[PDB]
């Protein structure tokens, strides 16, 4: 699958400042990760943190396609890759 | 992972006029999946079939990252969803 490692100084997301759709004000997390699977070496991607979600700790990791969808001519895309550890 | 059913009516791809870059033209053949990781019910999209490579036969499927890649200030995206029949 879409394999990652967080690498260990990416342990911590960070707080930026953000708005949903020109609503509300919302500084969510974000945090970064290093995929492989499309290279050898490990290239260090970013990866939004949710509140309560933890920065992605250290571990493999493997995108999820819960962020993916389909249509668009039926072409799938990534609407926002949703990380999670190998598992 | 990204899961998908090659409906029964979808195992033959189909010959289509195609240029790679105005260097010569290609007709690859395409064909269709039904994703449904995204959506209960299934969704058919659109899946390239190489020429050698016979159109998805009928079985489950799971897209491949193999056509993912990692850059553009760091986020993931498809650049021609590979699908694969899952195992």
């Amino acid at each position: 699958m879409i394999k990652v490692e967080i690498k260990p100084s990416q342990a911590q997301f960070t707080t930026r400042s953000g708005v949903s759709r020109q609503g509300k004000p919302y500084s969510l997390n974000e945090q970064l990760c290093y995929v492989d699977l499309g290279n050898e070496h490990p290239v260090l991607v970013k990866i939004t943190l949710d509140e309560g979600q933890p920065a992605y700790a250290p571990g493999l990791y493997t995108v999820h396609l819960s962020s993916f969808k389909v249509g668009q001519f039926g072409s799938l895309m990534i609407d926002r890759l949703r990380l999670v550890p190998a598992k």
